[PDB]
C-alpha cells in the first residue's frame, strides 16, 4: 500500500476577550472578532510492506496543510519510519508523544489556533508535543497495551552535542492503557530529568527567549471513562510538577499544578452533542501559590455527521482565567465543517 | 473521488528594459538577459463526496510548485472547503476573487514573474488577488451565472482583531456572467469601503512599508466575446477608483484609473496564433493626472498542442509605461513549455 | 502515468570529533554524540505523456522530506520538464549536474547531513550540484552515451540580469560513459569561466559571505570498475582547479586539489558488506601547498535487504583531515533503515 489520506477541516470563529489589564473599553472588555479559520487541516502520504513471516516496514509522512495557506513544510506532523510484527510496533522520527495520543479522549474539540484554548481543552493539552525520538508499542494483550518512548539527549540539544556542557535534557515517555467492553483506562506521562518551561508551562528548546530551565519535570496523566452504544463519557486528572533550575535566589524550588477534565456525548442518529468541563487548581511556583494559573471552562457543542468522512460542527466556550484584577475571560463560538479523506 | 492534479510548465525568457533613469549605456537601454524560468507549476489535490440526496461535500488544497525551486508552502493558491448541490456552490478558505477568475477571459499568456507585465497582460491584473474568504457561486440559469464573496474585518486584519481601532479593510466581490451560442459577456468587480494599495495600485496587507490607505475603493470589469468555432475574440474594460485616506494634506482626494484590453486567437488545426493589445489610460492621483501610470502594450505568439495536456508555446511583447523621460520600454520574447496532469 | 515515489530513510547515529583548536578536554577530543537522523528522505511526483511519434513530454517534481520535519519546499531536489524520444532526451529545470548523477558510482553510502563527511564519501561529491540548468542526454548507442549541460549567465547571477557589470558564472557540464558486460567507466566534468567557491572548495552564490571568486573553475572526474555478479568495485580520480580572481595581492595565483576513491562490495544473498577508501592530496591554494586540505578516511558497512524496496543498513567511519596540530579527527557509526516506495 501507499495511501494519500488527510482532514480538511475549517469554520467561523467569534471570540471575546475580558481582561482589564489589556483592554479599558467597558469594564476590559475587548470588542467582538469574527473570523474565517482554518481548524487544522492536515495532508499524509503513509504505506507499508510486507517483509515475509509477520513483519511488516511502516512509514508515513504528514504534514499541517491549512487552506488559508499559512503553513510550509513535509513532515511537520506525526512522521516515521518503523517496523510492526509479532513484537509489537517500533518507529523513530517526528513522533506523538505518549501524552500527545492518550489526548484524544481528553479533548474531542475542533477550533483554530485563536480559540484553542477556549474552543478546545487546551489547557490540560499543554503537555502533549512531538517529539523526535524512538517509540515502542505494545500489541493488545487481553485488553491491556503500552507504549515506551525516549528522546535522546543531542536530540533534544543539538548545539551541545559534542560539549555537553549543557545538563541534559532527554526525556521518557510511557504509557499503559487498558480496555473491555467500552470500558477504558489508561495512564500516560514523562520524566525528564531537565527541561525548560515557558511562564504559560509548556516545554520549549533550549535557550528559547524567556526559557525557565527547571529540573524533574514529570506529568502524570490517568484517563478514565466509557465508549459504546452512542454513549461516550470521559474523566481526566493530570500532574505536573518540576524544581526551578534557574540560577539564582529561587533554584531548586517547587513548580506544580493539578488539571481534571471530564467529556459527555450521547449520538442521536447523525447528530451528536457535547458537553465538557475542565478546571486547573492554583499552582505553586517557585513553592508559592499562583493563581494567575487556576482556570475554569466549559464546552458545549455537537457534530452533525453527514456522512463517516463529513461533518458540519457547532460549539459554544467559557473560559475564567487567574483571580481577581490579572483576571482573564474568553467566550466563543464557532460553526465549522470537516471532511476527512 | 480524490484527485492530483496541477501543471509544469517553464520555458527560456529574453528580456531588455530600456529606462534612462536606470541605466545610462546608450539611451537608457539595459542589457539582454536571457533565463530559465518557471511559468508558474502548480501541483494540487481535491475531492468530492456526495453527501445523499444532491449535496457534495468538496475540497483542494492547491500549492505553488517552480520546478526552479523557489516556493514553500501548502495552499497558497485556490483551496478550499465547502458544499454544492441544487442551490449553488458554498466555499470557505483561501479563494480567488471574483475578480482573479475573471482574469481567464483577459490574460491568455504563460510567463515567468520578471516578464508577468510584458509578456502577459500583468497590468490589467494587478486588481486581482486570492483572499481569506467566504464565497458562494450560484447555478448556470438560462445563460446566467454570478457569484457573491466576502473577506471579514478581522480577516483582513488580524492584529485589530479585539480592537478595532483600524477601519474595516474588509470586501465585496460580486460577478454576473452570460453565455449564449460562443458568445459571452461578463461583469466582476470588488467594493471596499478601505483598503491599502501600494504605488503600482495594487492591494497590499494593512501597515505594509510603504502601503497608501484608501477609501471607497471599487473595481469594476467588463468583459465581452466570442469563444467557438476555433475563434477567440475578447475585450476588456476596467475602471478603478479611490479616495486618498492617508492623514496628511491630501486626504479625501480622488485616484482613478480606466484600463482595456483585447485578445484575437484562431485555431488551425494544432496551432493557435494569438494576439493581444492594452493599454491605460493616464491616471488620476490625489485629483490631478499622472501620466506615470499611463501604459500601451502588445504581445503576438502562439501555442502548439501537442496533445490536449501538452503545449510549446512561443510569444513576444511590447510594453511602454508613462511618458517623457520617467518613460520605461520593456521588450520580451520566450520559448516554453507546458503540461497538464 | 502520474506516478508517487520516494524513499524514507533515517537511523541513529554515533559520533566523535578530535580536533586540539576547538576541544581540550584530554587530547583534543570531543564528546560523543548520539543523534536520531533522518538520512535524506525525499517524496516526488513524475509523469510522462507519449505525444505520438516516438515522443514523450516528461516531467517531475522532487522535494526533500525528512521525517524529523526540518524541510519545507517543493522542487528543491531535480524537478524539470523535458521531452524524451529518438533524439534522446532533454530537459529544463532544477536538474543535477552531471558530476552529480556520476557521484552514484562513488558515493553508496546513507548517512545524516552532520556525518556525510565521515560515514559518507562526502569530501569528493563537495563538486556536485542541483542548478537550473537545460541538459541534454543521448541514448545509449553500443555501450556509449553522454550528456551537456549549460546553465545561463542570467540563472546563475539574477541581480545582474541587466546591468552585467559582474563576469558570468555560466558554467558547462559534461559527461561520457561506456558500458560492456559489467564493466563501466565514465568521465564527467564541468567548466565555468568564472565561479565562486567557500573555504571547503564549495561552489556558493556570488556575493555570498566569504565566497571567493575564482577563473577558469574546472572539475574533472574518472570512475571505472565492475558491477555484475554480485561483485561491485569502483575506483575514481578527481582533479579541482581554478586560478584566484579576487581583487587584491594573490590574483591570478593557481588552486588546485586532486582527489581518489574506491569502493569494494559483495552481494552474499540479502546481504551486502562494503569498504571505501578515500584520499585527499595535499591542495595548491594561490599557488602554495596547503596540506589543510589533505585527507584520509575509510567506511566499512551492510546492507541488510529485507526485499527489493526495505533495506536495514549499518556502517562505520574514520576520518582524518589536515596534517600536524590544526588536523582534525572524525570517527562514527550508524544503524539505519531505508524504505523506497
Ligand atoms: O481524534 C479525535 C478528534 O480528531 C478530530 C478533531 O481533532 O479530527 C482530527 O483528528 C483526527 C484524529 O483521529 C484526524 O484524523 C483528523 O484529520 C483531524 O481533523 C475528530 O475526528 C475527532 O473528534
Ligand atoms: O486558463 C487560461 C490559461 O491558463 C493557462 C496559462 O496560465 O494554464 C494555467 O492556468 C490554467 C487554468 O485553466 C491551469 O489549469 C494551468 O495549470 C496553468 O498552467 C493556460 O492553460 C490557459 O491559456
Ligand atoms: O543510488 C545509489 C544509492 O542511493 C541510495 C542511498 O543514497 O538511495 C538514495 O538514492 C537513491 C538513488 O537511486 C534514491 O532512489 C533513494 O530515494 C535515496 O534514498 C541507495 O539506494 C543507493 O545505495
Ligand atoms: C501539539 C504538538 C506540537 C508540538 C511539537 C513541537 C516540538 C517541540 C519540541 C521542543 C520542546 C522541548
Ligand atoms: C494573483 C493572486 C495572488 C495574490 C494573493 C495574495 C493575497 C494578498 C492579500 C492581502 C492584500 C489585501
Ligand atoms: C547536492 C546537491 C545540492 C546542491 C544544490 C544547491 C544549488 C546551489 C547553486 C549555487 C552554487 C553556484
Amino acid at each position: 500500500q501507499v495511501t494519500l489520506y488527510g482532514t480538511i477541516k475549517a469554520g467561523v470563529e467569534v471570540s471575546r476577550v475580558k481582561d482589564a489589564g489589556t483592554y479599558k473599553a467597558q469594564g476590559g472588555k475587548s470588542k467582538t472578532a469574527t473570523q474565517i479559520a482554518d481548524f487544522g487541516s492536515k495532508i499524509g502520504f503513509k504505506g507499508q510492506e510486507d517483509l515475509g513471516n509477520g513483519m511488516k516496514a511502516i512509514w508515513q509522512l504528514e504534514q499541517k496543510a491549512s487552506i488559508a495557506g499559512t503553513n510550509s513544510g513535509w513532515g511537520n506532523r506525526q512522521s516515521f519510519i518503523g517496523l510492526k510484527g509479532g513484537f509489537g510496533t517500533v518507529r523513530a522520527g517526528n513522533l506523538n508523544t505518549v501524552l500527545k495520543d492518550s489526548g484524544d479522549n481528553v479533548n474531542a474539540w475542533e477550533s483554530g489556533s485563536n480559540t484553542e484554548d477556549v474552543l478546545g481543552l487546551g489547557t490540560i493539552g499543554r503537555v502533549e508535543s512531538r517529539e523526535i525520538s524512538v517509540r515502542y508499542d505494545s500489541p493488545v494483550f487481553a485488553g491491556f497495551s503500552g507504549s515506551v518512548q525516549y528522546v535522546p539527549r543531542d536530540n533534544a540539544n543539538d548545539v551541545d552535542k559534542y560539549k555537553h556542557t549543557k545538563s541534559s535534557r532527554e526525556s521518557y515517555h510511557a504509557g499503559l492503557k487498558y480496555e473491555n467492553a467500552g470500558f477504558f483506562g489508561q495512564y500516560a506521562g514523562s520524566f525528564a530529568k531537565y527541561a525548560d518551561l515557558n511562564t504559560d508551562a509548556e516545554r520549549v528548546a533550549v535557550n528559547t527567549a524567556n526559557a525557565h530551565p527547571v529540573k524533574d519535570y514529570q506529568v502524570h496523566r490517568v484517563v478514565a471513562g466509557y465508549d459504546a452504544n452512542d454513549l461516550y463519557v470521559s474523566v481526566a486528572g493530570q500532574y505536573e510538577a518540576a524544581k526551578n533550575n534557574e540560577v539564582g535566589s529561587i533554584k531548586g524550588k517547587k513548580h506544580e499544578q493539578t488539571q481534571v477534565a471530564a467529556t459527555a456525548a450521547y449520538r442521536f442518529g447523525n447528530v451528536t452533542p457535547r458537553v465538557s468541563y475542565a478546571h486547573g487548581f492554583k499552582a505553586k511556583v517557585n513553592g508559592v501559590k499562583d493563581a494567575n494559573y487556576q482556570y475554569d471552562q466549559v464546552i458545549v457543542g455537537a457534530d452533525y455527521d453527514f456522512s463517516k468522512r463529513t461533518s458540519a460542527l457547532v460549539s459554544a466556550g467559557w473560559l475564567k482565567q487567574g483571580k481577581g484584577a490579572g483576571k482573564v475571560e474568553q467566550t466563543a463560538s464557532m460553526v465549522g465543517l470537516r471532511h476527512k479523506f
